[PDB]
């Protein structure tokens, strides 16, 4: 079913996350973590306070689909288990900010190519693929991209819908 799925997400706020590789989605799937530069881990700690839910929705960079989606289930922490990404040509690990625990929703990809009839408000109307790292994806685009991914059966809303708060 979908329904727990469509609670989890009433008045949620979502986040398209651009990864440069696929390494970093593996290791945010197999690990429940995710860390982004000061300048979007700022606005993700604010969205976190602000919101029931704050969604992360994965692409990878020249991918051409997103690689699934995932809750925030707290706000950004330092002093955790180092986690090795794999960062660009002369960027240092310290340059990203503390490290966001995630419960993943759905693990499964979605082409864009699906996409393609939903825009966001907050890029300008663009087709919601397009965005920089961190761009906010308005309420109901976002809302309609979760619900288009394959339903993800490994997965277990209860535990999830206990975080809210
Ligand atoms: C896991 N997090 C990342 O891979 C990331 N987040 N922001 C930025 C990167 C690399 C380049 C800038």
């Amino acid at each position: 079913g979908t329904s727990k799925l469509k609670y989890v997400l009433q008045d949620a706020r979502f986040f398209l996350i651009k990864s440069n590789n696929h390494e970093n989605v593996s290791l945010a799937k197999a690990k429940g973590v995710w860390s982004t530069l000061p300048v979007n881990e700022k606005k993700l700690n604010l969205a976190f306070r602000s919101a029931r839910s704050v969604i992360l929705i994965f692409s990878v960079r020249e991918s051409g689909k997103f690689q699934g989606f995932a809750r925030l289930s707290s706000e950004s922490h330092h002093g955790g288990s180092p986690i090795h990404w794999v960062l660009p040509a002369g960027m240092s690990a310290k340059m990203l900010g503390g490290v966001f625990k995630i419960d993943w929703i759905c693990r499964r990809e979605l082409p864009f190519t699906k996409s393609a009839h939903l825009t966001n408000p907050w890029n300008e109307h663009k087709p919601v693929k397009i965005g920089r790292d961190g761009q906010e994806i308005e309420l109901e685009c976002g809302t309609q991209l979760c619900l288009l991914f394959p339903p993800d059966e490994s997965i277990d809303l209860y535990q999830v819908i206990h975080k809210m708060r």
